[PDB]
């Protein structure tokens, strides 16, 4: 874990989403990214490993799912795993369980376990109510048009 990303939260703006690219164990994480091969340097040298995905979560609970699908395409991006951390739910009015696509099948994502995001078709962080995307098989145009009402989807 210590090679890898973490999901913070800060209290600036009221709520904001930090996501490091460190190679150090940052704790305090919500969410985690597993890389399986290299990451990338630029990502490390040109954000200094700080990176802040979005803020103002007060004004909207929304803002912190939408901030999670931001956080799970770096792991897309860097073609890693996506590791969904428990914790902060306990503390953060924010319980959530998230799911990815992968050709007409629905995957949710394992507490505290990288998962394969990287050849993923789409992503969406859904709440415990996460049935609208917990079936046996999905559209990935579905996917993404109900985890936006969800309000958090990305697809590619």
């Amino acid at each position: 874990e210590e090679k890898g990303a973490y999901l913070v939260f800060d209290n600036a703006s009221n709520g904001t989403l930090f996501i490091v690219w460190k190679k150090e164990k940052v704790e305090n994480a919500l969410m985690f990214i597993k890389p399986t091969k290299e990451v990338p340097e630029f990502k490390f040298v040109n954000r200094n490993g700080k990176n802040e995905l979005i803020r103002n979560l007060q004004s909207d609970k929304k803002l912190f799912y939408s901030g999670i699908c931001q956080f799970v395409k770096e792991a897309k991006d860097i073609k890693g795993k996506l590791t969904l951390l428990q914790h902060f739910d306990s503390s953060f009015p924010i319980k959530v369980d998230l799911y990815f696509l992968k050709g007409s099948k629905v995957m949710p994502l394992n507490t505290g376990e990288p998962f394969v995001v990287q050849d993923i078709d789409a992503m969406s962080v859904l709440p415990k109510g996460s049935s609208s995307l917990k079936v046996k098989t999905m559209a990935k145009d579905m996917f993404v048009s109900r985890g936006n009402t969800e309000g958090a989807s990305i697809s590619f």
